[PDB]
């Protein structure tokens, strides 16, 4: 089997991407944030505290003839940005782009943090990291991809995120028309439950490529590119007037600036992020100071190849017995 679904930016800045997902019988379609940095499929629901729902579409398990309460199961998650959610668990039929999994754990939110309430466009998350990170207790549950894998034509999914435009998540096949050149594959460590890999270096604009190992995670659920402070300082030094602002919480730059590209290495291959992918617009409405899309990871504990980086590539998440990642230009 295969599946293919369009993923759409939630706003004009590409702050996140939403993908329609069919849950239950009859189908209830919710727009979920596909997140290769986490491993829970959770949704706003008829059980979510009413004051914490503000425009989201909800899953109502009582209206699904295939929903079954997973007795005794609860979940609770906290994300790297400080947001969180928790609740109980159903199993139900879940379909993405024509690919159907029966008995998928659907984690129904009883509580969500304010950042989720305030984002009316995201109805939940669909985790695509390794199932070892799933938070369901006392019996950990499998991700959608883990449940689908054995049925897929090939045990892979691909992320093709657009810049200011829709893109595609495919399951079970590699669309050879969706990229240019070849796909370069690179080793993955699953020891932390992430799609963790080592970039071979970087360049700023037309500058020379610096060969240096940068360990980080491929994370579709993170907006920005978080890299070591040395790398990030080298980037922003090429933007007149850019500075790190403690009050704003990262590098800002004059909105009148032209941003240089940023290149990252995948083996001997190179992925070029155009400068305009690094512009996240005014820090507040009407400001002439703009927020940068490349930020320091120093306060995180891990480097994160988020959407800024991933949207410049066609990315293969190869879930074979020994997982690997592939990157192609497009």
């Amino acid at each position: 089997s295969t599946g293919s679904a369009t993923t759409t930016p939630i706003d004009s800045l590409d702050d996140a991407y939403i993908t329609p997902v069919q849950i239950g019988t009859p189908a209830q379609t919710l727009n979920l944030d596909f997140d290769t940095g986490s491993s829970d499929l959770w949704v706003f629901s008829s059980e979510t505290t009413a004051s914490e729902v503000d425009g989201q579409t909800i899953y109502t398990p009582s209206k699904s003839t295939t929903a079954k309460l997973l007795s005794g199961a609860t979940w609770s998650i906290s994300y790297g940005d400080g947001s969180s959610s928790s609740g109980d668990v159903y199993t139900d039929t879940v379909s993405v782009g024509g690919l159907t999994v029966t008995g998928q754990a659907v984690e129904s939110a009883k509580k969500v943090s304010s950042s989720f309430t305030e984002d009316s466009t995201i109805d939940g998350l669909l985790g695509l990291a390794f199932s070892t990170l799933n938070t369901v207790s006392p019996t950990q549950q499998k991700t959608f991809f883990d449940n689908a894998k054995a049925s897929l034509d090939s045990p892979v999914f691909t992320a093709d995120l657009g810049y200011h435009a829709p893109g595609t998540y495919n399951f079970g096949f590699i669309d050879t028309t969706a990229y240019t050149g070849s796909i370069t594959y690179t080793a993955v460590s699953t020891k932390q439950g992430f799609w963790e890999w080592t970039s071979t270096g970087y360049a700023v604009g037309s500058g020379t490529f610096k060969s240096t190992s940068i360990d980080g995670i491929a994370d579709t659920g993170t907006t920005l590119l978080y890299l070591p402070a040395t790398v990030v300082s080298a980037y922003w030094a090429q933007v007149s007037g850019a500075k790190s602002s403690s009050s704003v919480g990262g590098y800002v730059f004059p909105c009148s600036a032209t941003l240089p590209s940023f290149t990252f290495g995948v083996g001997s291959a190179r992925i070029v992020i155009p400068g305009d992918y690094i512009d996240f617009g005014p820090i507040s409405t009407g400001s002439s100071s703009c927020f940068g899309g490349i930020q320091s990871s120093a306060g995180i504990g891990i480097n994160i190849f988020g959407d800024v980086a991933l949207k410049a590539a066609f990315v293969v998440f190869n879930g074979a017995t020994t997982p690997t990642l592939g990157f192609a230009s497009k």
